[PDB]
């Protein structure tokens, strides 16, 4: 077999992380094998303690891994021979690395997403808990980033954490899907010896065993979901990591990262650069392409098995170690940030208030068109007397309006502002708090699994 | 404004397919504003007589579109003012186009995905009753191309079938979340007027009520994960046809497609090109080009509403359309497609038993590799005396292993071969029977899901 | 036969615009049917002469698609039949769909790359000369969106002229792989006629002709580099069409758009929104999907024609009025914005010259990271006494280094600042005249090549 | 700094490669900071001196790695002030990490084009060698995957050469302008020291040198442009080996891959599966995430530097390697694979040649509908009788056109089928060796 091939096939230098489930499988398959009678009950004891020592090299970080070894299935084989012998090769009969190898990746999903599920509600949590604590702050709120209209800092944290549960409910949703047991399926048309599959399911904890053989074995669908998942979650965290990038500039000033997640420069300690925000948006790109390759390689291929399936493991162990990574720094920046209530106060001008004028006398009567037009001479008229309309007096207002009565003063506040959402959904403090508990149960019911 | 940029902001060429969800998120609106005092009972009869003239224009195609029309939603509302005059402008108080386009989405993907839903399950369905009817048929399994082990032609079905299972599932679940409504959330910090969206969610139908007004007005995890749905199911479309443009060649000659699905010359009448299945096949980088293009618009946009989010439309459009028709071609493929039961059975070679040789000294106690050694014994004793496999003797056979009895002469037979997989999944009758049933239950389940 | 599935075979809806270009490639394949004797020199007068009729139909909107036409070419081919009777029908000999398709879609494209060309290279133009015009405006240079170091306005313009010039180089490159004719190739094997190629490509204008008609049939090369380089492209759009939009915003106060290129409510009269760059930043996007569904539809395809390669046309046509709009766009934004010298030099602060203040005692002679230590502790210093740099004394400098002389003073000056960069493509002053220059002569050579 | 943080931002695990291409780098900026008066003779020498024993330490996989290392530029910074003292802390004078790693990256894809370029034209030259041998062989030539037309087995292998020698032509390109000098670009505004650009070019050996110092440090278009090159050359090698992947399978029978490049079962002795080819069919994948990412990575980012930028580099490896070890596999493949002569042979049919037949009447002045309409009748008599479309008697053709002449037994045999096509570019073995001497001449300029 050509050296070069032979390197392409090799997968030794990232495939360890396998190891465990490797084994768990190759026990389950044992005892399987057991009960078909395939293996004395002597056989099965000293197999079962052969792959019990190899499990605790690995967790020992103990276990050697020598120059022949092309895979962690061939280690673990290699290892297990030289525990107990030729009595260890009754292992592989009627199992095919086509089901070995999807069952032990399908582990290592679901133990990698219970991991991702963990860090990900603790993001959540995390923008949660701060908007329940921030809820008096007020800043703009942008479109097309222009200033448009006054909102509560914690409408502005709370849209990112309902993104954020949609993510968790995706995952949710990934997981039950991969939760399901392949071993069994054999090479291509099942496993020969009518093993017991419940025994196996039972064994290795999935809920339930994969319905046809030849599918168990050829759809990498577990893997594009998760890569989709992974990547409309990266997606959220490019969206937040801008708008935090752009609220930390000095222009903005609304925020400055804490030290562990940005740097600086000793000539100019006072600016902080938001690496970690940039480094998080960055991840969006590397995620999105796996999730295309793995796209390319499955489009167009004919059934069952074909070794362009390979490419697999590679994708899923970069974007699982990549959210792991990312979601974290996520919480890191969203906890440690230090937010400025002054400027983001200050960024509040009578201007964003034009609407609230219209809005003022829609309330009283007047019908859409007829307030827009009275707001639009309001905000003409404090132009020609060179002030702002918060300052225009109850007799200028009047000259443009009788429905204008002294209380319009209290339009002019912006609290009474961001107060008139009460509706669902809206930015008004009732409606903040209501998304916070609504948040808080989701997250509960996301955690309970 | 510029005229390259007015251009640019149109969409009024392929929105108008909204024109019935925009009238009718209008008259929830409408509804809602009258609880709420903003209009007087006479002033919405009036205005909900307006766009019940509309909805009939639309519908009996008299609708005229003037060329100052950007959108579907200027030229409803200029409508709207046209028939009944100055009155139409107080419909959009506290509304904006902002939380309005996205409900008119979501309602268009609503009934679109109901649609798409009823066109799987009919090709789940069609896959799942002709395995039921061909299950004596047996043909190669194939790895790498390579002729493998022997197969039920209904397990190959099934394969496909339960892909696509999951494909429905996923829809379902892409549904639950689309059936949110956004309306009510304003142009950004939500509706001013303590509108009742209670009331606009019963009007309109949706399960729910959106949690915050920045996420529903600037989100797109609908049209994504509806893109994902339909890549995935594009890409087990893509191998159905690969696996199926191959079978149709006349090199494999295992089936031939309807007339009505493929095209031919009256040179050589006997072949058939798959052009259904080659359309198929294409749709898939058609439909993943349009998951790529919003995962690209999406990448980096800052909070809240941006211009960019208008590319939605037509990626969405385009998709719902090419799932439909494929999802229709693909059934009447498999569902006129002819299969040689003799080609297949003809490609069912001896040299394919090797592995059921080995089985059987394992069966009897043989340890696996001394068993496959034994059957490699077998195969080239074989190619030295220039015979196949199951024309070795007794006698030949025992000289490689005292385990072979005479009863290995059941290993060569090929019904044999394929009922050694009875254990769940495999392709034995019985479990394939079981898949069958399983299937019908999980359509059944699904199909109540709606 | 099927319904939905002729309705996917249908490009009639489309492909109308190659309508002219399909026409040339058969007066040219006319002629040489008349040389190689297919055509009397009287049948060919008389085709040629049907095929100038239905040009001018064309031409001027008075063509009429019957309702069986599928596509283009079968309406032209209606038409000429219709027009010139059965000896219309001899113009198909020896060719075929495969070859007059790939050959309309590169005139078409070859055409349309001029003109996409001409605006580029004025999009460029008018980057050169406004960074010529404001030659003197200085503002912060970014990096991680925070302030860096003191740059012109002109170095910012003229970075970006730089990165569309490599775009106009590689829109040539791709222009010559497009034009070479693939006329004559058949439907696979060839054409079997003895075709004159050489008086086609001089009839049709290519530069040379196709070397294989298997691959000349099946490769859409062509069509991925021209969308990979539109790809490129709107990146680079993408990106100015970002820090144009921070720019603008109230926050930065550097420049504001036109009113043709942006919008706003009369509800507060200042405030525009940067419509036209968010439009430009969203079609990144539409283009990158083209690019990623062609990629898609071609990988794994098998030699030769298969009807997969049907998708080519919509991404094409798509992309190219995407860039022929959008540049046009860019053109008019950059022309037309109004920039803010006092904002852009009021954002220049002391802070940003402490690199300068290590350079000062790196040109004395001081090793670079003493001299950094330096400037760093009179960065300190400063911030203790709550002063800035440009305000410590020449004694509390000299606390920090003897090397500070009075001389120290140049140093904290933002002209001062920006014309360090003398080395070629730096900001000082004529580091940005040389660039114009060579820009100016650069893009000479490629609208020269154009 | 947070330790996810520390290990996020460090590059060191697999920016390595680029440690001989840093210390080219450092030497020639060294060079020129000399010039500058900046250093001093001596200085100079003692610096050159020391990072030409670093290179020494890298090449022979001596160097030591430290923990603090965040990358290779930090890893060789702290080894030569180690082997020479704080005068090495003069050699970062006006440079930043920023005009560093961009010319690294540059240097070490112009060094690792050659490398692909010549393996991508010994792919080339494979095909070509192997159609100019197997020159006689005719097989069928496919549409839609059914048999459409005889053409010749050199045809098809030259189709695949074709448009290979289309990815050296954009290889060239690409390679052309990452030949261009980013140092002296500085962080952001340009060098501050009026450094000799010119000399930095000379001593690297660029052809050139960076316009704008802001493009110069946050564009990567050489980037997308390689993985854009990468990618559709692997589109192309994608189809070669769908391609040879069907004409391996026993039903079509047409050829056999060597056991170097398949795999097997002593159970099944006869079969082999084309591993080899399904490998590099689904690198096309592989090599298309990068190109994705890294066009998602830079959309929407704002001037100038920013850290996102640094997800280059593994895209960059990951398509070097790939295509540098496909390539040469694809290379053995085409040389060493077996075709059955006698299958593809035997893979002809009468019911192939209709369309010649009609073509043949065409040569007379029939008609193109009715010389069709004709082949057609002939092909439906031909079945009636239950016969061959060459079986048809001469009076069976008459029968249904007087054109027909004895001559029309020409027709039916493929050599004459697959010379008709004599017309540049067809299957005409005239034709097949004109493209041969074409490619030739392409490659020998392209090589120069």
């Amino acid at each position: 077999t050509d050296p070069i091939m032979e390197k392409l096939n090799s997968s030794i230098a990232y495939d360890q992380r396998l190891s465990e489930v490797d084994i768990q499988g190759s026990m389950a398959y044992a005892k399987a094998l057991e009960k078909a009678g395939i293996l004395t009950k002597t056989e099965l004891e000293k197999i079962l303690s052969g792959l019990e020592k190899i499990s605790e090299e690995w967790s020992k970080g103990v276990f050697v891994v020598k120059q022949s070894d092309e895979d962690i299935h061939t280690a673990n084989e290699r290892r297990l021979k030289e525990l107990i012998g030729d009595i260890a090769g009754k292992l592989h009969t009627g199992r095919s690395r086509n089901d070995q190898v999807v069952t032990d990746l399908k582990l290592f999903m679901k133990n990698s997403l219970s991991i991702i599920s963990t860090h990900l509600l603790q993001l959540i949590k995390t923008l949660v808990e701060r908007a329940a604590i921030e809820i008096d702050v007020i800043l703009p709120g942008y479109s097309h980033l222009q200033k448009a209209q006054p909102i509560r800092w914690s409408q502005f944290l709370l849209s990112h954490a309902v993104a954020l549960t949609r993510d968790s409910e995706r995952l949710g949703e990934v997981k039950k899907r991969i939760n399901v047991l392949p071993l069994g399926s054999g090479a291509l048309a099942g496993n020969p010896l009518d093993i017991d599959r419940e025994m196996l399911r039972s064994e290795l904890e999935f809920a339930s065993i994969s319905l046809n053989s030849m599918d168990a074995i050829s759809e990498r669908d577990f893997v594009v979901e998760f890569l989709s998942f992974a990547t409309l979650l990266m997606i959220h965290l490019s969206k937040m990591a801008e708008d935090l990038i752009i609220y930390s500039t000095s222009e903005f000033g609304f925020l400055t990262l804490s030290d562990a997640f940005s740097t600086g420069s000793s000539l100019m300690p006072q600016k902080k650069n938001p690496d970690s925000l940039e480094l998080i948006r960055s991840k969006a790109g590397r995620v999105f392409g796996r999730l295309a390759s793995i796209l390319m390689v499955l489009k167009g291929l004919p059934s069952t098995y074909n070794k362009d399936l390979q490419e697999d493991k590679e994708a899923v162990f970069d974007v699982v170690d990549t959210l792991t990574a990312v979601l974290q720094v996520a919480t890191g920046v969203i906890s440690t940030l230090q937010i400025s209530k002054e400027n983001m106060e200050k960024a509040l001008t009578p201007e964003m208030l034009a609407t609230d004028l219209a809005l003022y006398l829609v309330r009283k009567g007047v019908p859409f068109r007829q307030a827009h037009t009275a707001s639009g001479k309001a905000v003409h008229l404090a132009e020609t007397k060179g002030i702002t309309i918060n300052k225009l007096s109850l007799e200028d207002l009047k000259s443009i309006s009788p429905q204008f009565s002294s209380d319009v003063s209290q339009v002019f506040n912006f609290v009474n502002s961001v107060e008139q959402y009460t509706a669902l959904a809206g930015t008004a403090k009732s409606s903040v708090t209501t998304q916070i508990e609504q948040l808080r149960e989701l997250m509960k019911k996301q955690k309970e699994q």
